[PDB]
Parts: structure tokens; C-alpha cells; sequence
């Protein structure tokens, strides 16, 4: 998911304003935290605004 400075966590399911994003899965996400832990080891992107 995103905005033009809003994202999400899909595994917190609550926004976020810098997200890890899969672009092998439809628009799945991570915060920070999520991506630190959730080990998701696919093709993504980043997006950030705030903490980076
Ligand atoms: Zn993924
Ligand atoms: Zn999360």
C-alpha cells in the first residue's frame, strides 16, 4: 500500500511512512522492524519519509 508519504506494514496491516516493499508479491509490505525479523528475502524496494 502507499500515499504520497504514507505506506504500510502487511504485517503489522497499519500504516507506516517508510515501508520495505516486495515487488515479486502485489504491493506486500514491511516496516522497518517487520523486514528486520520477517526475514522477507524477496525482490523489493524501499520507500522512506521519516526513518529511513
Ligand atoms: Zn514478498
Ligand atoms: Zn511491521
Amino acid at each position: 500500500g502507499q500515499d504520497r508519504f504514507v505506506y504500510t506494514c502487511n504485517e503489522c496491516k497499519h500504516h507506516v511512512e517508510t515501508r520495505w516493499h516486495c515487488t515479486v508479491c502485489e504491493d506486500y509490505d514491511l516496516c522497518i522492524n517487520c523486514y528486520n525479523t520477517k526475514s522477507h528475502t524477496h525482490k523489493m524496494v524501499k520507500w522512506g519519509l521519516g526513518l529511513d
